[PDB]
């Protein structure tokens, strides 16, 4: 075009005797053009005019070691023409970079010095790069960091740059975005593991927090409701949790920023102040409930370690939940019997009209109280577990299966009695099978109960596991077996002669399979005369079947178990008290208003000046880095 | 293992026409006249950060 293309290279290659020879150039043509029309048109000149670039942008996107006189002689041939309010502040139109901008760049690349300079020269620094790459939808789509500049320097760990926006004037730290995240929210958003990144999001958490000075971020809720503490709960994030719901801030002038508050210590002992604002349950969201109820993470056991939940667990049990769980036992415990004795004890002969479960002749206080419970705490399971398994909304399915199996289970006990109760009066015989599957059913289910108890809650959850792992693994590859040997040697087996009709015990399909099921676990008789016509090789099969069953596939079931018993015993009490902690807020949820004020959690300590908050009280001893207490709230220590 | 050796032999299998509608890979430019056909895979690195000097495309993303 002989303007346009000679530019772009010029501020690429590192070619800096070319491109002032360039812009004297694009003087020269102004000189004849009227002093109205320049600058719209040297705009469109140092522009693409497709995909909204320009100079300063395709320098900085291609750093070279002479990209910073490349800036210091566009940002200069700017000023004499009147175009550094628009040229520094250009930005991206085509779909997937609109709002990005030269500063946006220039962070990226890590050019603080170049940062500086575009910052004086007039930057904006509160720029919003909105477009799809800068909003992906899938993490190997894009990148998203919060969409301003201060927060690429802070997900990018740019400390000298995350400072100089914070020291100038017109940072809108406080400034929201597309999906409603601030500052916080987004480095929340980027947060990893240790093993992953760093600590360094924790540490950047603790910078711009110290330099703002007050509650307004961490209060903000994003456009789904959310706080940074909830996000960080959701999203799976426990570092930087540990961080927050710990936060010691021993600058005196910046200590009501807060968290934990040493209220006493002489010497070694010392006793912390946990406040719970959003982490108990008194507010609808809390970071308890999200902890114990969100099926999208895998990490949750780790999150109930943390001290201020782990304590806050204890002491529900200690004072209401504990209690709850022996009532339930015992409701459910005689639930049991009675469906049992009702059954058990039924009226056999006559065809059994005076059905069990009838309410019926006369009375009896035991006959009559027995029946009543049973319909009725058989329709409140119904409920409670219809109403349950509905909101949960089973989704994927590891979920049932970790966090709503026993939740099923009494839904199908219930509902067979309810199918029971109707199938008595009313249609065909077979009420009898849906009772008998309602108590044995009910019988086995009462490991449920067993998660009170630590010892017997963490041998639960190794039955859950080692089915998993182990058993459906077996059972599948061993009915491979039984059913394909089974018609094979069923196959062989002439008719019997009519003198001995019960010539052979493997005469057909279903008795071959009987039979074969029998040897495996060690039951009944084995005559080899079978009245085939291949005794060998009918034989064959036979001892085929031991030594693929009776020596190798149950004995290597067992060694497959003790490699799922030694890695699952490592976590089996984590994975307990979230199982336990789900029991604790469930109970928690039944208790109306009045009686769950008096098992409120915390005490009202006065944390600074007129700043009354609710926390909770721990004790520690510790030996090793002795220091001189200078930050605390009570002078006298120990109690009252 | 056991299960490459699976996928490569339906791969001896198939005709040609079918062959070639399956290949991988797409053709791009790596440098001036070599045009080659690569594999895109997308990676995360957050250790040992650099300024990008070394690249194909400076608009980054997909298309
Ligand atoms: C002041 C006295 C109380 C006043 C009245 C308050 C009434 C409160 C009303 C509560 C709900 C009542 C209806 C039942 C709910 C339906 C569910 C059901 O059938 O089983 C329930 C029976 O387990 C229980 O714990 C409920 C029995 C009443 C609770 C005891 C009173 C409150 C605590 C008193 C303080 C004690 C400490 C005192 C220390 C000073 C729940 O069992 P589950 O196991 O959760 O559910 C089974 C299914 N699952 C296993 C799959 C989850
Ligand atoms: C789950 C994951 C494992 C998947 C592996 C799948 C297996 C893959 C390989 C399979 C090998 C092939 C075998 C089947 C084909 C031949 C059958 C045939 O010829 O006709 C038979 C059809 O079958 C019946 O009638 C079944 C009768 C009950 C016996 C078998 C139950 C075993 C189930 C297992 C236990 C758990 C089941 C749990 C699920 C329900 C005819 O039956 P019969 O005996 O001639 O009846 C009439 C004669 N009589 C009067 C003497 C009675
Ligand atoms: C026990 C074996 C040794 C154990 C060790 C295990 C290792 C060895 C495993 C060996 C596998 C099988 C062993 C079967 C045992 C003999 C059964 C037999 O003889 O049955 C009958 C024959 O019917 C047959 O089917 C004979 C065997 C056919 C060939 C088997 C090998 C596959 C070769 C296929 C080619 C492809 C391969 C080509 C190369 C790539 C006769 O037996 P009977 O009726 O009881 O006899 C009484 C006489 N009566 C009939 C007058 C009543
Ligand atoms: C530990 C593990 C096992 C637990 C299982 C429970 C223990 C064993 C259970 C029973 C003993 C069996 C012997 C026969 C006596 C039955 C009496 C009876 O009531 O029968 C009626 C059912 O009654 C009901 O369904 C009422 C429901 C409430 C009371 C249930 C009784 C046991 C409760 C506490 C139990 C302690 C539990 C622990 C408490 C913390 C109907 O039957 P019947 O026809 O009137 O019966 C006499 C028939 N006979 C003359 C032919 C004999
Ligand atoms: C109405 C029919 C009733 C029949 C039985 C009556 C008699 C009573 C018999 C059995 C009930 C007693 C056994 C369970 C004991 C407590 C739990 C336990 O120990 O661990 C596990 C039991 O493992 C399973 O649930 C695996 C799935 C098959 C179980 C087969 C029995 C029950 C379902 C029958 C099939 C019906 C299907 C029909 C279609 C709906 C817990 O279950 P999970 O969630 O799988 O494990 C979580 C694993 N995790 C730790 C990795 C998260
Ligand atoms: C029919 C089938 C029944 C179902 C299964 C029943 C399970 C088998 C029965 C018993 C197993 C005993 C094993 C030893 C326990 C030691 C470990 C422990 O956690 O101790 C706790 C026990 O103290 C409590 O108060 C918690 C349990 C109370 C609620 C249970 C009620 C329902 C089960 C009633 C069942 C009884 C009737 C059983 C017979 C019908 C200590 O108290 P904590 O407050 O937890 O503090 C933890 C402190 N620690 C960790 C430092 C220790
Ligand atoms: C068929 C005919 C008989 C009936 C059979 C019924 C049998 C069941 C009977 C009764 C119910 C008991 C069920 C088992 C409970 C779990 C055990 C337990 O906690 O062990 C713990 C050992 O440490 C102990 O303290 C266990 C000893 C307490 C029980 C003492 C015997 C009384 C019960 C009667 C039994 C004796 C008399 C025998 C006859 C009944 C190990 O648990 P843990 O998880 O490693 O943690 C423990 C604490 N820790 C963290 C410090 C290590
Ligand atoms: C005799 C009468 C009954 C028939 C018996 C035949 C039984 C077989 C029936 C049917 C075929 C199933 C065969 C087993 C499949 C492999 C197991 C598996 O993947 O285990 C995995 C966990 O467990 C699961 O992933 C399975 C849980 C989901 C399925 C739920 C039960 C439905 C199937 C019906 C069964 C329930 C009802 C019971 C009755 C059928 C463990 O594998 P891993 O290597 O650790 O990796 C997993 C992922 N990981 C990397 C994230 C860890
Ligand atoms: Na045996
Ligand atoms: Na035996
Ligand atoms: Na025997
Ligand atoms: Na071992």
């Amino acid at each position: 075009r002989r303007l346009k293309k000679r530019i772009f290279a010029a501020v690429s290659e590192g070619c800096v005797e070319e491109l002032v020879e360039l812009l004297v150039e694009l003087q020269e043509l102004c000189r004849r053009r009227h002093d109205e029309d320049v600058p719209d048109f040297l705009m469109h000149k140092l522009t693409a005019s497709d995909t909204g670039k320009t100079c300063l942008m395709k320098a900085l996107l291609n750093i070279n070691p002479n990209t910073k006189e490349i800036v210091r002689i566009l940002l200069a041939f700017a000023e004499e023409n009147d175009i550094l309010g628009r040229f520094i502040n250009a930005e991206y139109t085509e779909e997937a970079y609109e709002g990005q901008t030269a500063l946006n760049i220039a962070i990226e690349r890590r050019q603080g010095d170049i940062a500086a300079l575009l910052i004086a020269a007039g930057a904006d620094v509160n720029a919003h790069a909105k477009g799809a790459f800068f909003n992906p939808k899938y993490q190997h789509e894009g990148f998203y960091f919060g969409e301003t500049p201060l927060a690429l320097a802070a997900c990018t760990n740019q400390p000298e740059i995350v400072q100089l926006l914070m020291e100038h004037e017109q940072t809108d730290i406080t400034s929201r975005d597309s999906r409603g995240n601030n500052i916080l929210h987004a480095l929340v958003t980027v947060a990893e593991d240790f093993k992953t990144q760093n600590d360094f999001v924790k540490r950047m958490y603790d910078m711009i927090l110290l330099r703002s000075g007050n509650w307004e971020l961490e209060t903000t809720r994003n456009n789904d409701g959310l706080t940074p503490l909830q996000l960080a709960a959701k999203m799976g994030k426990a570092e930087i949790l540990k961080y927050i719901l710990s936060r010691e801030i021993k600058e005196k002038r910046l200590r009501s920023l807060s968290r934990k508050f040493t209220d006493w210590a002489y010497g070694p002992v010392s006793s912390s102040l946990y406040d719970l604002t959003n982490v108990d349950t008194t507010t609808d969201n809390s970071v308890l409930e999200i902890t114990v109820y969100n099926t999208n993470i895998d990490n949750r056991h780790e999150m109930l370690t943390l001290e201020p939940l782990h304590t806050l667990l204890h002491m529900k049990w200690k004072k209401f939940a504990k209690h709850m769980f022996f009532l339930s036992f015992c409701f459910y415990f005689f639930y049991n019997i009675t469906l049992t004795l009702v059954s058990y004890y039924r009226p056999r002969e006559e065809e059994a009209i005076p059905h069990p479960l009838a309410l019926t002749h006369k009375m009896g206080w035991l006959q009559l109280l027995g029946r009543m419970f049973v319909l009725i705490w058989a329709m409140c399971i119904s409920v409670k577990e219809g109403i349950a398994i509905f909101l949960l909304r089973p989704s994927d399915l590891q979920s049932i299966l970790s966090d709503a199996w026993f939740h099923f289970v009494f839904f199908i006990q219930a509902v067979l009695v309810i199918l029971s109760v109707f199938l008595y009066l009313f249609a065909y015989k077979e009420y009898l099978a849906c009772l008998v599957l309602a108590m044995a059913l009910g019988w086995a289910n009462m490991l449920y109960y067993t998660r009170g108890f630590q010892s017997m809650g963490m041998y639960s959850v190794m039955i859950q596991k080692v089915i998993l792992h182990d058993v459906l693994k077996f059972l599948f590859v061993y009915i491979v077996f039984l059913l394909g040997f089974g018609v094979a040697l069923a196959s062989l087996i002439e008719k019997c002669p009519k003198d001995n009709k019960d010539c052979s015990s493997y005469g057909s399909f279903s008795d071959a399979v009987l039979e074969l099921f029998k040897l495996t676990i060690g039951l009944g008789d084995l005559n080899i005369q079978q009245n085939s016509k291949y005794p060998i090789l009918f034989l064959f099969l036979l001892i085929t079947y031991v030594i693929l069953t009776f020596v190798l596939l149950l004995n290597m079931l067992i060694a497959l178990m003790g490699e799922t018993v030694e890695n699952v015993s490592k976590e089996s009490e984590r994975i307990w008290r979230l199982q336990r902690a789900r029991t604790i807020l469930e109970f928690e949820k039944m208790l109306p208003e009045w009686l769950r004020s008096r098992f409120r959690m915390g005490e009202l300590c006065k944390v600074a000046e007129d700043d009354f908050r609710l926390c909770l009280r721990i004790n520690e001893v510790k030996w090793t880095e002795w220091k001189t207490h200078v930050s605390f709230l009570n002078e006298d220590p120990g109690p009252v």
